[PDB]
């Protein structure tokens, strides 16, 4: 219902700053439809895009398995599944909180809202922060043309190409760079609720 | 409507924790999310990617076939749908319960959600626990990179090679995990009603 | 509408047991959601996964036409569909009943949804038994992993060879179990309301 | 709203019998899904499926625009939708009927919705007959297994072979049955009005 | 709302005939749907099914860029998005208008909704004749079975074969002739408002 | 609820000229809807349409990856993207104004959204002319033909050639007038709102 929907929005963004309220939701949705849009047509055919000079059986297999053990399709599928967690559980926390509250009348019960919306920002900071440092880990910040393979059940050392490295390397920047911005503005919306005056004190 | 809905909602969950209230249902929404996005493209061409180094007649599917009887992706399907079967007739329970005592007015009845909720969660208990203990007799925790075969119609013993090994090693475990605790607090949410009062007594 | 909608809930099913108005709606819709999501995985590649050890022309076509003359999938979907219209028929026969007494007040009528109630559970313990006989008739219980042809226009007999027997087989035994059940509540419904009383009355 | 589409459907279904307020909407739902659940598996590839014994440049694509000209799929399409058209006409003419006469109020115009029922189920009857005149002479009753073609530019004649001929001429006959219970009925309903007292008077 | 809903519709269609309110809109909806089913089963293979007799590279492409600049499929599509323009600017000029006259009350703004229906009736005239002139030009009433080639760089004159011509012609009369019914409508539809008693005077 | 949209939409919308009203939102709505549904049809093959005469590994992804480093798919689905985050920021603003000054009745927050107005205006300006300098730089107006490629590993200099370059070039041309309406709109709107009473003063 409107009355009902009216209060409840009113109540998950009663202690937030703007940056929270605004900027946070709409960087989090353009990060989903940008991965959900693009992402398939640039990384979805990495496999077939792989091609080695060579008719060992299975030595193709061993290389490209040496060269990719996870695709960013499916590294970046986790990281907005499980930075979504913390919302969640707040988002059902404060709905049974305005059902439990409506039929008694519709202070202790204000300050316990306040304390979970600081555990999930701190969370997600967390969450955000490891995301960025195993991103850089596994890919880098560019894509290469070649690739050198001494693996197993390879005779000497084989020479693989790859197709579209531009394309794949200004897709993993533009994600570095949506993800960088995500991370610095759930830091400044803990310090606008008084982070600063915590460590120090 | 709203009020009715806000009635329905109060009285499925009058006598959980909340670890049933929230946690639970986030887990398992979380495992069905990430099964639908990322499970095709893991799982999904795993015929193409068994390549044997043969040309007999109908050797080659002799030892797929010897390798994987189920696949994990139809394995995964029928987990997720059977561990929802309890949790719909208890919720089916609740909704013809206020709807047959909305009329009325809009002790005795309330004594019987409490029993059917103990009873699905034991049920949930049971089910999960089976599939956890055949996943792992199914698959184990690796993918290996090679496979000897000695099947009919082979003459000798062949080897196979497979694609992505890594990868799908690193789904598996993945999916151990997320059921694992999902075992783990269904187990704590029979104890916190008082399962440790009745075995003793 | 909610008290629109809370009316029509309590009408039709004022006279079923918990069998009718819980355990098979979950069961058929069990059955359903099994067959859009693990179907096409199993049975969708049959005509390339049908492999004949021969090259004259049109005798690959003559072997596979008589071995299946309708696939599973084919069958399937014509069940459920075909079940589903008795439930519809009675489904509409109860909002109209809804209607045309809402706007007189808002026993001879009451007594006419018992009748429709024990016509469609007789309809569809008839139309269930029919399409377990023919699925046995058809398809039996396991999938064989080889076939001899002498159709014409081969020359000779020639063998042909099936991929994936296993997962098949195992398929069309879950899908057998899953209708026996739905024939056995429906049958056992129609016996809770009184079918003994009047087979030897 | 409920009260609104409360009062439209008792006025859609005044001066019909439970043949067109039960039967006829059930029949025509269950043709449309039994067209897009299985009509592609069965007709969606039958081009590769027509294969011919030659290699003269142009004879393969002659031969195949000789023996069908229009698939299955493309005039089932086409009957489904022109069928469609008396309805919307008429529920839209009911639409705005309740509207100009609630401001009013919330004879002569219930007299003109008679007439308005009437003129599209005679629509519909002329409609239905023609689709299935047209399929018996351009389909027939069966699919066959060969086809000789002597169309230029094919030197002499060559023989053609089909795949699947058994499963296509189940599902022609199949949909010959769906819809000659639909024109059956829809004549019915004609007669329970008053067709037979206009006629031979 | 219902109440806004129902308010809203009458003033769309307060100064409309039933050409307006029933006619035009079912017509463009056929025609819609008839696109989005049908359309890439009939036209969207058409660069694999056009098969030139050479091996000089770049032959083959230049001789189908010459042959189709433009998709059918590309065309209709822009058809329909741009003749729903003007609807859509007088829809939304309609709901602004009930809204900023609610809470007023809830003569010379009557007389504006009557000159913005006539002026995107003239407009949707100009396009729609439009678009038929372009599309006779452009493919004209048939689809060969042959084209002839003598574009750089094909040394000579080569011959090409296109597949499937009778379906594709039977496809765009068709749809020639729901476009030309459109056309004419919108024509009546603006002569029953007063078009001929404003040439002559 | 009716009663709150309405209210909502006349704020939103409260210091707008109808260029701002209607006719921005539907040109922004014409071309995402072509994108989605014609998109995929002209540009989705384009690395398959890149045929090269050679034979040396690696030298046709070389020549690729040179002529487009970036797909204009990818390219105009992150302009509509990004076009969209200014009003995204400004629906919200108004969302919470509405239900934070509900609760209080149900001037100086009067002109706060006539700021939050003309500063998402001035935003779309700068994104949307940044665009289209990018596309020409990118793009240009025209598809070649053929291409002449000394990339290494390239021996020399070779020719490749490309499918469909009229279809192309079409949709590029239709793609930049589309663009530049919406620019040269957003302009207009600035200026009746009293840009030109600010720059000399
Ligand atoms: C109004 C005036 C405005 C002026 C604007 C100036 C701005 C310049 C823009 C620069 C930019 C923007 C990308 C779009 C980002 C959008 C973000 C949204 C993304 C959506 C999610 C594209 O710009 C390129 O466009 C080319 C077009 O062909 C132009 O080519 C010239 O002109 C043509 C004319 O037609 C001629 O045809 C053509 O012959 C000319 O060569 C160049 O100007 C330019 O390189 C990126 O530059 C790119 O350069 C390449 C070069 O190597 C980089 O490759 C790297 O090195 C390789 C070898 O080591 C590796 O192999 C590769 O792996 C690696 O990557 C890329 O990485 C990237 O840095
Ligand atoms: C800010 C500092 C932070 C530091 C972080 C340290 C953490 C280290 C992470 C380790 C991890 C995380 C996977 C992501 C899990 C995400 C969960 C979400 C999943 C989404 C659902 C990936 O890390 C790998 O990344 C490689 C990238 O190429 C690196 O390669 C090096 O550096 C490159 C540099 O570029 C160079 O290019 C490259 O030459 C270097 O070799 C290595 O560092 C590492 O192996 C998993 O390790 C993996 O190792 C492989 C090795 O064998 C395992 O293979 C197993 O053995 C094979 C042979 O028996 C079998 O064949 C295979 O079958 C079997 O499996 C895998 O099983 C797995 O254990
Ligand atoms: C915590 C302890 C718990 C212990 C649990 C014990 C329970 C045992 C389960 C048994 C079951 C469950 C299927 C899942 C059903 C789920 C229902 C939901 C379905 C979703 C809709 C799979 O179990 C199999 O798993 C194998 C895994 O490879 C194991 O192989 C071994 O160990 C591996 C170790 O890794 C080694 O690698 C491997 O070398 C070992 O060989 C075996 O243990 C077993 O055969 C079905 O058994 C199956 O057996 C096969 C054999 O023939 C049947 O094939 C039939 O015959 C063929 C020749 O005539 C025909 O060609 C074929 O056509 C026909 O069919 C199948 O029909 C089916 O009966
Ligand atoms: C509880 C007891 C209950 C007893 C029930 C008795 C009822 C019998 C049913 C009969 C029916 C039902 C189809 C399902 C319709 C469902 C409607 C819903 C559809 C969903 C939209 C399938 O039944 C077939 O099933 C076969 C299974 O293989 C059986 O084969 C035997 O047993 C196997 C055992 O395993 C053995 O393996 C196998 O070796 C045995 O040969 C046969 O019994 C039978 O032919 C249709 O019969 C079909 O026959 C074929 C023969 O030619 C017709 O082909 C026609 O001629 C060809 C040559 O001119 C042309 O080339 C072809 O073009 C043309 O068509 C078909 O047209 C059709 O008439
Ligand atoms: C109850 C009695 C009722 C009697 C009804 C009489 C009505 C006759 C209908 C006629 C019609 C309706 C199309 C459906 C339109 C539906 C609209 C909805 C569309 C959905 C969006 C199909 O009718 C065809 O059906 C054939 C079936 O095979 C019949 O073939 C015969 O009988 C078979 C028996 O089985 C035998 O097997 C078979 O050997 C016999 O040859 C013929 O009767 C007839 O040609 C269209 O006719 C078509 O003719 C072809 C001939 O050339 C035209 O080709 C043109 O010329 C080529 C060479 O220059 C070019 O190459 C081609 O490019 C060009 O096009 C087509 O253009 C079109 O005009
Ligand atoms: C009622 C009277 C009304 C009269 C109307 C007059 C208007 C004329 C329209 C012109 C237009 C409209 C495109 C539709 C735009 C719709 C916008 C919506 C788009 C949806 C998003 C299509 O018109 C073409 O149609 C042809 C049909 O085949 C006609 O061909 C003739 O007649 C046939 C008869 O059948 C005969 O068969 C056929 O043999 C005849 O040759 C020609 O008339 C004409 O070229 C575009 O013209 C196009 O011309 C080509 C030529 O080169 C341009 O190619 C360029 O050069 C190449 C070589 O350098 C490059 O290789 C290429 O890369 C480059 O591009 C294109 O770029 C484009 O400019």
């Amino acid at each position: 219902c409107g009355r009902f929907l009216r209060r409840l929005l009113a109540e998950e963004s009663r202690r937030s700053t703007p940056v929270g309220r605004l900027l946070l939701p709409v960087l989090l949705g353009f990060r989903l439809v940008l991965l959900a849009a693009s992402g398939p047509g640039v990384y979805g055919d990495e496999q077939s895009e792989f091609v080695c000079h060579t008719q060992q059986p299975g030595c193709k297999a061993a290389c490209f398995d040496a060269f990719h053990p996870l695709s960013p399709l499916r590294f970046w599928v986790f990281q907005v599944i499980l930075v979504a967690v913390p919302s969640a559980l707040y988002m059902g926390f404060t709905l049974y909180h305005v059902i439990w509250h409506w039929e008694l009348s519709g202070g202790a019960g204000s300050l316990r809202l306040l304390w979970a919306y600081v555990a999930q920002l701190g969370a997600r900071l967390v969450l955000e922060g490891a995301a960025l440092g195993l991103q850089y880990h596994l890919y880098g910040f560019q894509m290469p043309s070649s690739f050198a393979c001494r693996r197993e059940p390879c005779l000497g050392s084989i020479t693989c190409n790859l197709s579209r490295p531009s394309e794949k390397t200004i897709f993993l920047k533009t994600m570095f760079g949506v993800s960088g911005f995500c991370l610095l503005f759930t830091f400044l919306e803990l310090v606008l609720l008084g982070l600063g005056r915590w460590w120090r004190t």
